[PDB]
């Protein structure tokens, strides 16, 4: 009877999942319980739910998932809530689930730092540009936290383009190197993926525009660089020691019923966590490499 | 077992601003229960009445006093935050619950998503009317969370239920007086119509008395908290569901994050420099007589 936790990701070996995977075992050695780390090791839908399956399978405590996306993992997560195991979910939601919680980004919220972020570095004045994947539900509020803001806040600023980067580097580059022939006096680049942020430096090298300011968003380690050398102003960090740390504490919350007594009104773990975004820049970048 | 525990020498406060209201002992009892699980002891104060100073004023005896940790609940936006801002100052965790003064130097609120609940009222509606019927809302225009929870009503209507369509959207004006005249109001002016959702508490009262004053039948009503009055409407039948927010969450995890803070138990360290979570949608529950015991007091 040994209480493990576990966590369980896609494209599991990424730098990303290792701060997340950091604040679940700070946790864990505060609570003096076990965790264990799993996950697709790639982009593969069939790989997360087989790796998942065979987590339920090995009856632990409670399950702590980023879902590669929305709806694809839901069957196999419903799955370990009806065999009683504790789930929430952290970083990637799946939100018709019958996961206890979500802690994650507000992914709007992100976006309006990064205008806030932007206006900053900008004196609240000049032309700015997105570049996002409008694939995806969480990037397009990040690309509207930032536009809204832009539009409510900052009269002397006007967002210029929005541009599909298509979650590729070279994509982004590609859509950077547009914004900046038909802008040529833009200002301030958002992307809001991590390969737009290196596609969109890489454009501003390729251009010699040294006058723009770009704002990335993630820790990884070939953007930190480009924050350590000025490439990047800022890149927005997401919560994810917060992610990792929380999303134990809510399971071993569940695993103990100390939220399902006669006098709390069912109510159950909170449905979501805000965990929160770091503007990482030159000052504070070497406490997000891996 | 764990290592998060403490001794009953930390003093936590909970502080209200209409001290008695039956809205705030599961809050109470969320703090109560973690101070036991923290091995760590809770104080309850606040405002006696609906006051603004006297809020304030019991909030000065509670930072006076030297508390491990403050969980407020703001009796409004702009007020109360250079109140709270000194208690940061002096090095006291102070977090928000229930109510929020967003721009308070407080590390995190802890409250119902208000535009959710109005999704969920959505769901639960269509839910009883098979997804197909007119619906109005009754709320306040006055208050901003009475506004979302209309507009995630409304906007839920729009995008996910064809079939339906809000006819109305009355005000309330906040009592149970009006709230039964716009309820009639919608009753006469749309003899069809399904189903309505009230976003204040005194909404669901009103249109449950207009409803049988009809004899209407089919008309289901979604009403908002857990007063006494309301709790028994769904009981007896009256009403088909209201919403609850969630004062235990509220409390419960207010003081774990204050136990945390107090503590520094968020490593500065390998942990990407992050600070407290800055919100906690402690949720809504569908309150029909399947659970309604659980709510009473």
């Amino acid at each position: 009877p040994d209480e493990k936790y576990v966590m369980v990701t896609f494209q599991s070996g990424m730098d990303y999942w290792k701060r997340c995977l950091k604040g679940f075992e700070d946790a864990a050695e505060s609570l003096n319980v076990s965790v264990e780390y799993r996950g697709a090791t790639q982009y593969d839908v069939n790989e997360q739910v087989t790796v998942l399956e065979q987590v339920i399978a090995r009856k632990p405590a409670g399950i702590a998932i980023s879902a590669i996306n929305p709806t694809a993992l839901t069957k196999t997560i419903n799955k370990a809530v009806e065999e009683g195991i504790p789930v929430v979910l952290f970083d990637s939601n799946a939100s018709g689930s019958k996961a206890f919680s979500f802690l994650g980004t507000n992914n709007y919220s992100a976006g309006v730092t990064a205008a806030h972020e932007m206006a900053k570095l900008l004196k609240s004045e000049g032309k700015v540009a997105v570049i996002t994947s409008p694939h995806q539900l969480n990037h397009q509020e990040r690309t509207r936290g930032f536009v809204e803001t832009i539009y409510q806040k900052y009269p002397r600023m006007q967002v210029v383009a929005v541009k599909n980067g298509k979650g590729d580097a070279l994509a982004s580059k590609q859509a950077a190197m547009e914004v900046l022939n038909d802008y040529p006096d833009v200002q301030g680049i958002f992307a809001t993926e991590a390969n737009g942020g290196v596609g969109m430096a890489e454009a501003v090298a390729e251009l010699n525009k040294k006058y723009v300011k770009l704002i990335s968003f993630d820790t990884e380690k070939q953007t930190l660089d480009l924050v350590k050398e000025g490439a990047i102003a800022a890149t927005l960090a997401q919560g994810t020691w917060n992610m990792g740390y929380w999303s134990l504490q809510f399971l071993f919350h569940l695993h103990h019923h100390l939220t399902s007594p006669s006098r709390s009104g069912d109510a159950l773990l909170p449905a979501y966590v805000d965990t929160g975004i770091t503007v990482v820049t030159r000052d504070n970048v070497d406490h997000f490499y891996a």
